[PDB]
Protein backbone atom coordinates (compact mmCIF):
# COMPACT_ATOMS: atom_id res chain seq x y z
CA UNK A 1 0.00 0.00 0.00
CA UNK A 2 1.04 3.62 -0.62
CA UNK A 3 0.36 6.57 1.71
CA UNK A 4 0.93 10.02 0.26
CA UNK A 5 0.68 13.58 1.52
CA UNK A 6 0.78 16.26 -1.19
CA UNK A 7 1.45 19.99 -0.93
CA UNK A 8 0.63 20.19 2.77
CA UNK A 9 0.66 23.66 4.30
CA UNK A 10 -0.29 25.03 7.72
CA UNK A 11 0.07 28.39 9.47
CA UNK A 12 -0.53 29.64 12.99
CA UNK A 13 -1.20 33.36 13.35
CA UNK A 14 0.00 33.73 9.75
CA UNK A 15 3.36 32.13 10.53
CA UNK A 16 4.03 29.34 8.05
CA UNK A 17 5.23 26.29 10.02
CA UNK A 18 4.63 23.81 7.22
CA UNK A 19 4.80 24.89 3.57
CA UNK A 20 4.50 22.74 0.43
CA UNK A 21 5.45 19.46 2.11
CA UNK A 22 4.96 16.31 0.04
CA UNK A 23 5.93 12.79 1.10
CA UNK A 24 5.23 9.10 0.54
CA UNK A 25 5.50 5.91 2.59
CA UNK A 26 4.96 2.41 1.19
CA UNK A 27 4.14 -0.88 2.91
CA UNK A 28 7.33 -2.51 4.16
CA UNK A 29 9.74 0.41 4.41
CA UNK A 30 10.90 2.85 7.09
CA UNK A 31 10.76 6.48 6.00
CA UNK A 32 12.18 9.33 8.06
CA UNK A 33 10.97 12.90 8.49
CA UNK A 34 13.98 14.44 10.24
CA UNK A 35 14.79 17.96 11.38
CA UNK A 36 15.44 20.43 14.24
CA UNK A 37 12.92 21.25 16.96
CA UNK A 38 10.17 23.52 15.68
CA UNK A 39 10.75 22.53 12.05
CA UNK A 40 7.19 21.27 11.49
CA UNK A 41 7.43 17.48 11.85
CA UNK A 42 4.54 17.00 14.29
CA UNK A 43 2.34 19.52 12.46
CA UNK A 44 2.84 17.45 9.29
CA UNK A 45 1.95 14.23 11.14
CA UNK A 46 -1.18 15.94 12.54
CA UNK A 47 -2.33 16.74 9.00
CA UNK A 48 -1.75 13.19 7.80
CA UNK A 49 -3.65 11.81 10.82
CA UNK A 50 -6.49 14.34 10.76
CA UNK A 51 -5.76 15.96 14.10
CA UNK A 52 -5.48 19.50 12.70
CA UNK A 53 -7.15 20.96 9.59
CA UNK A 54 -4.83 21.66 6.67
CA UNK A 55 -4.64 25.05 4.99
CA UNK A 56 -3.71 23.16 1.83
CA UNK A 57 -2.86 19.75 0.46
CA UNK A 58 -4.08 16.21 -0.09
CA UNK A 59 -3.80 12.92 1.76
CA UNK A 60 -4.15 9.82 -0.41
CA UNK A 61 -4.02 6.03 -0.13
CA UNK A 62 -3.49 4.15 -3.42
CA UNK A 63 -6.09 5.48 -5.89
CA UNK A 64 -8.07 7.04 -3.00
CA UNK A 65 -8.01 10.67 -1.85
CA UNK A 66 -9.03 10.57 1.82
CA UNK A 67 -8.47 14.27 2.61
CA UNK A 68 -12.12 14.71 3.61
CA UNK A 69 -12.24 11.75 6.02
CA UNK A 70 -12.34 12.45 9.77
CA UNK A 71 -9.61 11.03 12.02
CA UNK A 72 -11.69 8.00 13.00
CA UNK A 73 -12.45 7.04 9.39
CA UNK A 74 -8.79 7.55 8.40
CA UNK A 75 -7.75 5.23 11.24
CA UNK A 76 -10.19 2.61 9.92
CA UNK A 77 -8.45 3.04 6.55
CA UNK A 78 -5.29 1.83 8.26
CA UNK A 79 -3.43 4.88 9.56
CA UNK A 80 -1.98 4.46 13.05
CA UNK A 81 -0.25 7.05 15.16
CA UNK A 82 2.17 7.29 18.07
CA UNK A 83 2.11 10.76 19.67
CA UNK A 84 5.26 12.56 20.76
CA UNK A 85 3.94 13.28 24.25
CA UNK A 86 3.10 10.43 26.61
CA UNK A 87 -0.15 8.72 25.58
CA UNK A 88 -0.18 5.87 28.10
CA UNK A 89 -2.90 5.78 30.76
CA UNK A 90 -0.70 6.42 33.80
CA UNK A 91 -3.02 4.91 36.41
CA UNK A 92 -3.82 1.82 34.35
CA UNK A 93 -1.85 -1.41 34.15
CA UNK A 94 -0.14 -2.43 30.95
CA UNK A 95 -2.95 -4.93 30.42
CA UNK A 96 -5.80 -2.47 31.03
CA UNK A 97 -4.05 -0.03 28.68
CA UNK A 98 -4.19 -2.56 25.84
CA UNK A 99 -7.70 -3.85 26.54
CA UNK A 100 -8.96 -0.25 26.40
CA UNK A 101 -7.74 0.26 22.81
CA UNK A 102 -8.70 -3.27 21.77
CA UNK A 103 -12.34 -2.41 22.52
CA UNK A 104 -12.47 -0.72 19.09
CA UNK A 105 -11.89 -4.10 17.45
CA UNK A 106 -15.54 -4.75 16.60
CA UNK A 107 -14.33 -7.67 14.44
CA UNK A 108 -13.15 -9.60 17.49
CA UNK A 109 -15.04 -11.27 20.33
CA UNK A 110 -14.33 -10.10 23.88
CA UNK A 111 -12.18 -13.20 24.33
CA UNK A 112 -10.27 -12.72 21.06
CA UNK A 113 -9.49 -9.20 22.27
CA UNK A 114 -7.80 -10.69 25.34
CA UNK A 115 -5.93 -13.11 23.07
CA UNK A 116 -4.76 -10.16 21.01
CA UNK A 117 -3.69 -8.26 24.14
CA UNK A 118 -1.60 -11.25 25.22
CA UNK A 119 -0.07 -11.54 21.74
CA UNK A 120 0.85 -7.85 21.73
CA UNK A 121 2.50 -7.97 25.16
CA UNK A 122 4.61 -10.93 24.03
CA UNK A 123 5.48 -9.24 20.72
CA UNK A 124 6.51 -5.99 22.41
CA UNK A 125 8.30 -7.72 25.30
CA UNK A 126 6.08 -6.25 28.03
CA UNK A 127 4.27 -9.40 29.14
CA UNK A 128 6.20 -9.40 32.43
CA UNK A 129 4.68 -5.98 33.09
CA UNK A 130 1.08 -7.12 32.61
CA UNK A 131 -0.15 -5.66 35.90
CA UNK A 132 2.32 -2.77 36.28
CA UNK A 133 0.80 0.72 36.32
CA UNK A 134 1.87 2.93 33.41
CA UNK A 135 3.20 5.48 35.90
CA UNK A 136 5.79 3.03 37.28
CA UNK A 137 7.33 2.13 33.91
CA UNK A 138 10.60 3.52 32.57
CA UNK A 139 10.51 5.66 29.44
CA UNK A 140 11.60 2.67 27.36
CA UNK A 141 8.88 0.41 28.77
CA UNK A 142 6.25 3.14 28.42
CA UNK A 143 7.14 3.55 24.74
CA UNK A 144 6.78 -0.18 24.09
CA UNK A 145 3.31 -0.01 25.66
CA UNK A 146 2.34 3.08 23.61
CA UNK A 147 3.51 1.44 20.38
CA UNK A 148 1.62 -1.74 21.24
CA UNK A 149 -1.45 0.44 21.84
CA UNK A 150 -1.04 2.02 18.39
CA UNK A 151 -0.94 -1.42 16.75
CA UNK A 152 -4.08 -2.66 18.49
CA UNK A 153 -6.19 -0.98 15.80
CA UNK A 154 -4.36 -3.02 13.14
CA UNK A 155 -2.96 -0.18 10.95
CA UNK A 156 -1.26 -0.57 7.54
CA UNK A 157 0.74 2.59 8.21
CA UNK A 158 2.17 3.74 11.53
CA UNK A 159 3.35 7.32 12.11
CA UNK A 160 5.89 7.37 14.96
CA UNK A 161 6.54 10.84 16.36
CA UNK A 162 9.88 10.75 18.19
CA UNK A 163 9.56 7.16 19.50
CA UNK A 164 13.02 7.47 21.12
CA UNK A 165 12.17 10.60 23.11
CA UNK A 166 12.63 10.00 26.84
CA UNK A 167 14.04 6.49 26.48
CA UNK A 168 17.39 5.43 27.97
CA UNK A 169 20.23 4.59 25.52
CA UNK A 170 19.76 0.87 26.19
CA UNK A 171 15.98 0.59 25.63
CA UNK A 172 16.50 2.45 22.33
CA UNK A 173 17.94 -0.72 20.81
CA UNK A 174 14.86 -2.85 21.48
CA UNK A 175 12.58 -0.13 20.13
CA UNK A 176 14.66 0.13 16.96
CA UNK A 177 14.40 -3.67 16.63
CA UNK A 178 10.64 -3.54 17.15
CA UNK A 179 10.36 -0.84 14.46
CA UNK A 180 12.38 -2.98 12.04
CA UNK A 181 10.12 -5.91 12.94
CA UNK A 182 7.06 -3.80 12.10
CA UNK A 183 8.49 -2.96 8.66
CA UNK A 184 9.34 -6.62 8.06
CA UNK A 185 5.72 -7.38 9.00
CA UNK A 186 4.61 -5.26 6.04
CA UNK A 187 3.67 -1.99 7.74
CA UNK A 188 4.75 1.31 6.24
CA UNK A 189 6.60 3.22 8.94
CA UNK A 190 7.08 6.97 9.04
CA UNK A 191 9.27 8.28 11.84
CA UNK A 192 10.40 11.68 13.11
CA UNK A 193 13.35 12.87 15.17
CA UNK A 194 15.57 15.91 15.66
CA UNK A 195 18.49 13.55 16.24
CA UNK A 196 19.33 13.07 12.57
CA UNK A 197 22.19 10.57 12.83
CA UNK A 198 20.56 8.39 15.49
CA UNK A 199 17.29 7.84 13.60
CA UNK A 200 18.76 8.08 10.08
CA UNK A 201 20.41 4.73 10.76
CA UNK A 202 17.07 2.93 10.96
CA UNK A 203 15.48 4.47 7.83
CA UNK A 204 15.50 3.17 4.26
CA UNK A 205 15.25 6.81 3.17
CA UNK A 206 14.39 10.16 4.75
CA UNK A 207 13.09 13.64 4.08
CA UNK A 208 14.88 16.45 5.90
CA UNK A 209 12.84 19.46 7.03
CA UNK A 210 13.94 22.89 8.24
CA UNK A 211 11.73 25.86 9.17
CA UNK A 212 8.68 24.30 7.47
CA UNK A 213 10.44 23.33 4.23
CA UNK A 214 11.52 20.03 2.72
CA UNK A 215 15.20 20.57 1.96
CA UNK A 216 16.37 17.11 0.87
CA UNK A 217 15.44 13.47 0.31
CA UNK A 218 17.72 10.46 0.14
CA UNK A 219 19.17 7.35 1.69
CA UNK A 220 21.26 7.78 4.85
CA UNK A 221 24.53 8.00 2.92
CA UNK A 222 23.01 10.44 0.40
CA UNK A 223 21.57 12.66 3.15
CA UNK A 224 24.91 12.82 4.99
CA UNK A 225 26.70 14.10 1.86
CA UNK A 226 23.94 16.45 0.74
CA UNK A 227 25.06 20.08 0.43
CA UNK A 228 21.60 21.46 1.17
CA UNK A 229 21.62 19.38 4.38
CA UNK A 230 25.11 20.45 5.45
CA UNK A 231 23.93 24.00 4.77
CA UNK A 232 21.43 23.72 7.65
CA UNK A 233 23.94 22.24 10.13
CA UNK A 234 26.91 24.52 9.39
N1 LIG B 1 -1.48 25.85 18.18
C1 LIG B 1 -0.36 26.52 17.83
N2 LIG B 1 -0.33 27.87 17.77
C2 LIG B 1 0.78 28.55 17.43
N3 LIG B 1 1.94 27.95 17.11
C3 LIG B 1 2.06 26.61 17.13
C4 LIG B 1 0.89 25.79 17.50
N4 LIG B 1 1.28 24.50 17.43
C5 LIG B 1 2.59 24.49 17.06
N5 LIG B 1 3.05 25.75 16.88
C6 LIG B 1 4.42 26.12 16.46
O1 LIG B 1 4.73 25.57 15.18
C7 LIG B 1 6.12 25.24 15.10
C8 LIG B 1 6.29 23.82 14.58
O2 LIG B 1 5.81 22.91 15.57
P1 LIG B 1 5.98 21.31 15.44
O3 LIG B 1 5.27 20.83 14.19
O4 LIG B 1 5.58 20.74 16.78
O5 LIG B 1 7.58 21.13 15.19
P2 LIG B 1 8.42 19.80 15.54
O6 LIG B 1 7.34 18.76 15.75
O7 LIG B 1 9.28 19.55 14.31
O8 LIG B 1 9.23 20.17 16.76
C9 LIG B 1 6.68 25.39 16.51
O9 LIG B 1 7.48 26.57 16.55
C10 LIG B 1 5.46 25.55 17.40
O10 LIG B 1 5.71 26.43 18.50
MG1 LIG C 1 7.43 17.40 17.29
Amino acid sequence: ATLTAKNLAKAYKGRRVVEDVSLTVNSGEIVGLLGPNGAGKTTTFYMVVGIVPRDAGNIIIDDDDISLLPLHARARRGIGYLPQEASIFRRLSVYDNLMAVLQIRDDLSAEQREDRANELMEEFHIEHLRDSMGQSLSGGERRRVEIARALAANPKFILLDEPFAGVDPISVIDIKRIIEHLRDSGLGVLITDHNVRETLAVCERAYIVSQGHLIAHGTPTEILQDEHVKRVYL
